[PDB]
């Protein structure tokens, strides 16, 4: 197909993410090849070369099309495609589930594949709600958590949305209904803890868990807090005997400076769920972790096993992706790279905190925002800075970044300086 | 890893579908290679190849391996691995969505891409309710269906579930409460369309839509209905203004005998979802379609968008090889095929009826099931098999194989002893 019927089929037939049938502002561009930080867009009828600023939504951390993931894939496909995990096991469900259970939080023993971050929040909250249901008091069956915060797009992982970002107001009636605190603040605020705990308090008889994400909150705002209200989550929910769920699918795999987000506070949860770089944006794959504990728990309980199993469930390809993903990860320095790269968005982004419409400039680890004091016209925006060499995706008010992990301090300036005139175009 | 260092990872780390940490009957068998119509695991420390009985859960209908398979993904690889979707679109993505649009059911305009089955249902149901919001209705937020079926396992997708199957009682005050249908009968019995309407009009105005396996009845039970049951119900949903949503993530592609179920019934949902075969078994990724008249009233709704995006949403990958494995179904003779699977599986499985403990066999495409009147051990079953080089899953009193469309007369041959087999150990105690 021609970039042209590529376009006329998408129009008639294709869903886009948050998108309409026939009343988009916008024709999406034709991407026509990946390779490294670099997509190949089309532009008036032209192939160009961009950076791809976005990772892909998180997902690329080694670019495109690098040789040790290829060429993982490409061995795999040799030998075993796929397998029902119904029954069976395999080397790369074992050689996965081996290497998550070393590199995650201490005390995430198990872990359960399945094929989206969305699913794998699910899959998070049967574990709790068949964790206390295992323990006798299956009143303990809603879920609390701060606003701010994105879980996915499936109705239970809707339902721990923040309202508004969520859009619940067009959900009434339907969406289960959850205990929010106020969002968390940037800032270390004893008091937001206290209050914290003093709700919390009010609903722990009624509470299987509470469920965030880690330092990060990515689609809900991309707002950062600091890591010791980590500590204090887990202290209130080992008080109060409300297990601690924290989404890493946005967090995970060195994306805010450490490994998992959750290390910036030394915190364990009870469950973890990971996803977006998990085969360093290949294939879909999600992965819900849980103790030893949660996990004994369930298998004792009524059930005798966790009521979930995905047709794809460990999917060998995705797996041996994943193994190669991870281990190119943690055999380079890894954190050097992501002091390197946040360093760069620093140097980059700072002479945007003076033009009129920024609110606020900020940066962690491999990820760097400008706030503005208005919405982001994507009309203007995209082309912007595409006119820039740059692929730019702004929501709402942000214009933000998370590079892959491979560009150069070079390739990230150039995403900086795109996203610097991104900004002053918008206060134009 | 060995096979012993892989059962000792798998032991300690591993959950599996439905399943336990530390408390399985029988450890998971290894499996280190697949190819065609077969499965090499290991057993008592050797690799032994046995037939896939089961397509790997549906998944391999034009058996693993496939060189065209494998070459599409290859030649996808070396271009495009994936770009978000969000602002962009690819070669792939159109391709599919324009095959997917020619060979469903009529007046299924526009395709939402996902990455498994439960989310493709949650994303059809979302349409529906979308839908009824942007028709000034919000009451009509509730789903009918009939009992004895299976939509996934994330929490909406498990609301309209079997009760018994889906384990409803261990979930008291969780779940959506929905409406359900008495169990569809085999035979056709018009007295059973006029109660499920009668039922469907008091509910009609907090109903958005109805939804059912068309067909065959997969995890719920491997039952079979007549077709006309589902003309039925596009009647009634039309009358009485509820959207029809058709879940062919098993029915699809072929397996059924016909290209999707709906085409046994000659009749259009106006929600579909596809998806454990679209991809030929290689990896995970499902659709839903739905009618232009769905789409334009959602985008012209409160959000002026559907509500959904998931990340890896249309991935290239993905699509290129769902695109191959659609186009090999589609340029060979797949109607002959399975009418020739289904005449093996019926003439293998014959035998069976005359067995003590057997109560019932049916065949529909290239699905074969023997019901049992007791439980069947899976302890004694699966080993059975195994010794007849056949991987088989039994499941409550059910003996059943969907192969892949691959397999030779000798290969459904062995399919076939084996099931009868299982049968014949059943009736022993
Ligand atoms: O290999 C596999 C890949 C997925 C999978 C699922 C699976 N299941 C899920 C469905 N199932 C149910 O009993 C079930 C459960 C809930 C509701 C309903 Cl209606 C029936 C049997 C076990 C077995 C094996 C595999
Ligand atoms: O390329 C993409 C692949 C997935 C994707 C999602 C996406 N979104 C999803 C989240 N989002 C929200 O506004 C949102 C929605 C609901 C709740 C909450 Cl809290 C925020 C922005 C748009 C944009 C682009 C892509
Ligand atoms: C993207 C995301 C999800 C959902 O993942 P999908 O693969 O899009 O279903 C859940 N939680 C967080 C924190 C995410 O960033
Ligand atoms: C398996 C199945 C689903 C769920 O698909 P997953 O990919 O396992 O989430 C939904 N509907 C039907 C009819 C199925 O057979
Ligand atoms: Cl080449």
């Amino acid at each position: 197909l021609t970039p042209e019927q590529i376009i006329a089929v998408d129009g008639a037939h294709l869903w886009h993410p948050y998108s309409s049938i026939g009343r988009e502002a916008v024709s999406p561009v034709v991407a026509v090849a990946a390779h490294g930080a670099w997509l190949t867009l089309i532009r008036d009828g032209q192939p160009i070369e961009v950076l791809d600023a976005m990772s892909s939504w998180w997902t690329a951390i080694h670019g495109h099309g690098h040789p040790a993931l290829d060429q993982a894939l490409t061995t795999q496909l040799r030998v075993m495609n796929h397998v029902m995990f119904g029954g069976l096991t395999h080397e790369p469900a074992a050689r996965l589930a081996k290497l998550l259970v070393d590199i995650t939080p201490a005390g995430l023993d198990t872990v359960f594949f399945s094929d989206s971050g969305s699913v794998s929040v699910e899959v998070a909250a049967k574990m709790a709600l068949q964790y206390w249901r295992g323990r006798g008091l299956p009143g303990k069956r809603r879920l609390m958590t701060w606003r701010g915060g994105y879980h996915g797009d499936t109705f239970l992982a809707m339902s721990i949305c923040d309202p508004h970002g969520g859009m619940h107001s067009l959900w009434t009636d339907v969406l289960a209904a959850q205990v929010f605190a106020p969002q968390v603040p940037r800032d270390y605020d004893p008091a937001y803890s206290a209050a914290f705990e003093a709700q919390l308090a009010q609903h722990a008889g009624e509470l299987a868990a509470v469920v965030v994400e880690p330092v990060v909150q990515g689609a809900g705002g991309m707002r950062f807090h600091d890591p010791r209200y980590l500590h204090d989550l887990r202290d209130i929910c080992r008080r109060y005997e409300v297990l601690l769920i924290f989404d890493e699918i946005a967090t995970g795999f060195g994306r805010t400076g450490a490994l998992f987000a959750a290390d910036h506070a030394g915190v364990s949860p009870d469950i973890m769920c990971v996803g977006k770089a998990l085969t360093g944006g290949y294939l879909s794959l999600a992965a819900t972790l849980c103790t030893a504990d949660v996990a004994h728990t369930i298998s004792a309980g009524a059930a005798g096993a966790l009521m979930h199993g995905p047709t794809f469930m460990a999917n060998p390809l995705a797996c041996a992706v994943s193994v190669a993903s991870v281990e190119l990860l943690l055999g380079q320095d890894w954190r050097t790279r992501i002091t390197e790269l946040a360093a760069g968005l620093t140097a980059g982004l700072d002479t945007a905190r003076a033009l009129p419409a920024v609110t606020d400039v900020r940066v962690c680890g491999a990820i760097g925002v400008i706030e503005c004091d208005r919405p982001v016209d994507l009309a203007v925006a995209t082309p912007a800075a595409l006119d820039r060499g740059v692929w730019l995706r702004p929501f709402r008010n942000l214009v933000y970044a998370m590079p892959p992990y491979i560009c150069t301090p070079a390739e990230i300036t150039q995403i900086t300086s795109a996203m610097v005139e991104v900004a002053r175009l918008v206060g134009s």
